[PDB]
């Protein structure tokens, strides 16, 4: 991993970070230009996308590289655990979205189907508005569940913070390909992005192991 | 190379053809979906693009895989050799193009600068018109140089054939990224696509070794 990030610097490649590529001789170089792939040597770069069709289909190796990134935010997520979970899905949500709202009005149901809902923020209209500022407030509050539960009931925070964690959540969403909300990211890194009622959300999860 | 094209068939991948990838453990799989990269094993596919910045910059490995493809058409090219060549450039040309025309009116000059001009066809307005049919005729004639020399003087062939070799030349041009004519492809696989007077064409070639 040592003899590498040198030539990459000399190729305008930022925040270089090496890793376990499912292909020896190479290392999954999670750079600021994307999830690259480089030789132990460091003379060949893949600015493409590495897969493995396994059986279900063209499953991108970086899918799992990405999921770790997300999970690594666990303590920023606004969790709504279930009696005892059978599923743990992360949802990208926006406070001004009817379906995100609806999905929220059913945490009890999702919870009661053994699905733990974990929220990450996804301010659609960019980080430049009262709305993106309210979510920062909500996500960093003293008790996010209360803050969020109240925002969903119409009580937005009067004061407000500057987008930061919501920004980090946003950017991670794009990496996943979030193009609207709500968007449910499976615990196996998948992505059934879009609203899905309790029941339906269950099958979708059970069907795809 | 044996234990490979099996899973690839089982991933809707046509005209599979393995090859020398500058990276062991893998093989430059020139498929009908593009120049892929696969593991000796055959469980991992790169549907991306492999490079090597060397020194001049991000030189694509498939550049050389491609050039061989082109060169492999040598006996279809309409050549205009020079006393004794110092350069051998392949030009994608169209008969209804002012600059392709102009470039042609100077074969003597290019020739006299030690540059052998080799023409491949590139019918821009697709293979569906009198023009694409005339070039097929020209490229497959009994003496293409005469046929072409005459087409450039305004004497197009009366009869006409159905696009085929011009088609193969066309498709190879797109692979190279030809977006207009003329487009000069260097002997080192490069691509200074666009008109370039004799002199200028020389430097461009000499500068880049």
């Amino acid at each position: 991993d040592a003899a590498i990030k040198r030539k990459l610097q000399s190729f305008n490649i930022s925040n270089i970070v090496i890793k376990s590529s499912p292909i020896s001789g190479i290392k999954t170089a999670v750079t600021d230009q994307g999830i690259l792939y480089v030789s132990e040597d460091g003379k060949y770069l893949f600015e493409g996308k590495l897969y493995e069709l396994t059986n279900n289909g063209p499953v991108d190796v970086a899918g799992k590289i990405l999921v770790d990134k997300l999970n690594s935010y666990k303590d920023e997520m606004i969790v709504y655990p279930a009696k005892n979970e059978k599923h743990v899905v992360t949802v990208f949500m926006d406070i001004t979205c009817h379906y995100c709202h609806l999905l929220h009005q059913q945490l009890k149901e999702y919870n009661d189907l053994g699905i733990t809902v974990r929220y990450l923020a996804f301010p659609r209209a960019g980080m430049n508005n009262q709305t993106a500022k309210q979510m920062e407030a909500i996500w960093t509050a003293k008790d996010p569940v209360f803050a969020l539960n109240e925002a969903e009931k119409g009580n937005l925070p009067k004061e407000v913070k500057t987008p930061n964690i919501v920004k980090k959540h946003y950017e991670l969403g794009i990496q996943f390909g979030v193009r609207g909300t709500p968007s449910i990211v499976t615990s196996t890194g998948e992505l059934i992005g879009g609203y899905l009622k309790p029941a339906d959300l269950l099958r979708a999860l059970e069907e795809t192991a």
